[PDB]
């Protein structure tokens, strides 16, 4: 078990990095444009095979100039595109970020083409002993789950030496999403997600949302510029500080950066802790660059 | 391939991409949300120009500045899909094709653009002085790099000169944006089209008071063309005529985007074909009226 699996999504993001944000009916001029492969799963996939492991994208693809781009990226990347799930009914989604180059801050309006999710049909065709780690992006709940309890069921039948370990990232305020809480070892709970339940910190969401969780599951909050914390068994927060650069450019793919880096420090058998910091670490490199290019 | 002489209109100017979303509500900084559509639209003055005279019959070629890439590659196979000739293209080593995100608010219509980088240089007397103009019968220059512009429409007066009056290449000019740069395109050109809103911004508020106005800009012999939306367009010649066609508007308006260039494509296309000036005001407003009752270009003619 070599590889780290990401399930979830590719989007072509169309990037206009603006010096101030637009006000509504004004016609502002962007200062640089750019093509990026994005898609939390396809971002933590760059991130990780920046980071040295290897890595596999699996999510749905439409045939097509846009999908020949962003296989192209992910094989410029050493991104494994083999579980790719190609559609034939829709088109590959896009979307459109304005970059607030003065604060870094990014607005994505995204073009969801209604194409087929990834089912655990699709996942069952995965051959899981080539897998490290294995993880999904809360899009399809009720599906994902029934390969969530397809990667159980195979953890039972191995030793605990050779076992999969397991990260779920619960990003949109998405009420189906919340049975995931529930399934892999390390649980994504996103800002957003906690400010919709009435949390005003990451600690009280991490309290609050933690019975939610497996046995033995660790819960994960990142807080943008308060950091990240993060609760496990022992009921002991851990927190880190930011690592903010002097110089905030482009938060678009930050908190993938953090998940694929707490993931990867955690896969390195690492604390979490460690992790908590290194996932700080890297994504406040990532917020003082454009893209991903440089974070190591 | 071959083309055979004197038988393209070329048209210079601006090819864009733009990014089209319709949204519930217009989204705050900092935030992720989702379109109800979303549209990928070859736009530009000349290159809706193009598309609009391949479907009135015409063969037609763009000419304008791109930089090799993926929004290059979606351009040309729209331009192809629109039977555009697009063999005149300047291609460029430096600087990002310009493409422009335009966000629609469905609760009030209103439009928010972020319009395209400054990063690619425009087509240059030098690139146009590469071209050979024997394929060419008319030549449409979208205003934008006025002094450049001056010395490939002073080119092509050296073409003509050397040339018999029925291998003479016709010209035309659009002054569009109310930049001072460009009214000094007025005096080229044996047409020029003068847009309202540079009428506007020069102190005119009708077709007539900018035709009057502004005739004396022009060049000996020149027709200046003013469409004044559903007010219609007028024309005034050498003779001092104001010639004029009201609007032909459509049941219901549905995209009013694009229309300008319809009018002057179709003013260029029927002037082409030995129609009078008259002729070419009325089929202009006939055609820029029947499109904005269309989504896009699709059933124009
Ligand atoms: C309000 C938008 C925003 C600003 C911002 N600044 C930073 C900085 F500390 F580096 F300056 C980070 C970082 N790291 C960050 N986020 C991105 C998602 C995250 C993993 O929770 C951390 C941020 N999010
Ligand atoms: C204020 C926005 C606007 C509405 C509108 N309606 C029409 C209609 F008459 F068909 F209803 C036309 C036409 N033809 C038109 N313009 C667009 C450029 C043009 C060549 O001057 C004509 C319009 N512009
Ligand atoms: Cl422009």
């Amino acid at each position: 078990g070599s590889q780290i699996l990401c399930v979830g999504l590719v989007v072509l993001d169309v990037i206009s990095l603006v010096d101030k944000y637009p006000k509504e009916d004004s016609e502002i001029r962007c200062l640089s444009q750019r093509w990026q492969r994005g898609g939390n799963a396809s971002n933590s996939c760059t991130v990780l095979s920046l980071l040295g492991a290897p890595c596999a994208f699996m999510g749905s693809m439409a045939p097509g100039h846009v999908a020949d781009f962003l296989v192209a990226d992910f094989r410029r990347r050493g991104v494994d595109v083999s579980q790719v799930a190609w559609q034939s009914k829709g088109d590959t989604p896009s979307s459109c970020c304005i970059i607030n180059n003065s604060n870094g801050n990014r607005t994505i309006v995204l073009h969801d083409t209604s194409l087929p999710d990834v089912s655990a049909t699709d996942f069952e065709k995965v051959d899981l002993t080539q897998f490290k780690w294995i993880h999904i992006e809360g899009r399809n709940a009720s599906e994902q789950v029934k390969m969530l309890q397809r990667i159980d069921a195979h953890n039972t039948r191995q030793p605990p030496e050779q076992k999969i370990r397991v990260s779920v990232e619960v990003e949109k305020p998405r009420e189906e999403l919340f049975q995931l809480f529930g399934y892999g070892d390390v649980v994504f709970v996103s800002k957003d997600v906690a400010k919709h339940l009435g949390f005003q910190s990451a600690e009280e969401a991490l309290r609050g949302l933690y019975g939610r969780v497996r046995k033995g599951a660790v819960l994960v909050c990142a807080w943008a510029e308060e950091g990240a914390d993060a609760l496990g068994p022992d009921g002991k927060l851990l927190h880190s500080d930011a690592f903010p650069p002097p110089r905030v450019v482009d938060t678009l793919g930050a908190g993938d950066t953090f998940n694929a880096s707490v993931i990867f420090s955690l896969s390195q058998g690492r604390s979490v802790q460690e992790a908590l910091r290194f996932g700080c670490q890297v994504a406040g490199k990532k917020c003082g660059l454009q893209g991903f290019d440089g974070i190591v």
